[PDB]
C-alpha cells in the first residue's frame, strides 16, 4: 500500500486508512516537490483567529467544527455536492473567494499537519479532517 496508508476495519466492514491525511475509503488505494492544493477550513473558538469573512466571531466549538467537517466530507463523497461550491459557501478562509484554490506551494511553507497531508495526497485525491492551529481542513490536491 502507498505511504501512510494500512487496511483497518470499522464495524466488521473492511476499509483503507491513511495516517498522514486522515482519509478514509473503502476502496484499496493500490513525494512531489510541489503541490497545488485547494482547502475547505472551518474554524472554531479555538482557532488562532476565531474570526472569518463570513461570521464576525466564530462561536462554534471545535467538536462542533468537526462534525460539519464530517458532513462535507460526505456530502462530496455521495456527489450531491461538489468541494468547489461548498468551499466558496462555507469555507471560513479567505480562499473561499477562489473556491477555495490555494495554488501551488513547497514544504516549509504551510502549517505542518497541513502541508504533510498535502504531500501525502496523490493528485486528485482528498483527505480526510486535518487539523491546524487555524481550525479543522479538507484538502484536495489539484495538482
Amino acid at each position: 500500500l502507498p505511504p501512510g496508508w494500512e487496511k483497518r476495519m470499522s464495524n466488521g466492514r473492511v476499509y483503507y486508512f491513511n495516517h498522514i491525511t486522515n482519509a478514509s475509503q473503502w476502496e484499496r488505494p493500490s513525494e512531489p516537490a510541489r503541490v497545488r492544493c485547494s482547502h475547505l477550513l472551518v474554524k472554531h473558538s479555538q482557532s488562532r483567529r476565531p474570526s472569518s469573512w463570513r461570521q464576525e466571531k466564530i462561536t462554534r466549538t471545535k467538536e462542533e467544527a468537526l462534525e460539519l467537517i464530517n458532513g462535507y466530507i460526505q456530502k462530496i463523497k455521495s456527489g450531491e455536492e461538489d468541494f468547489e461550491s461548498l468551499a466558496s459557501q462555507f469555507s471560513d478562509c479567505s480562499s473561499a473567494k477562489a473556491r477555495g484554490d490555494l495554488g501551488a506551494f513547497s514544504r516549509g511553507q504551510m502549517q505542518k499537519p497541513f502541508e504533510d497531508a498535502s504531500f501525502a495526497l496523490r493528485t486528485g485525491e482528498m483527505s480526510g479532517p486535518v487539523f491546524t492551529d487555524s481550525g479543522i481542513h479538507i484538502i484536495l490536491r489539484t495538482e
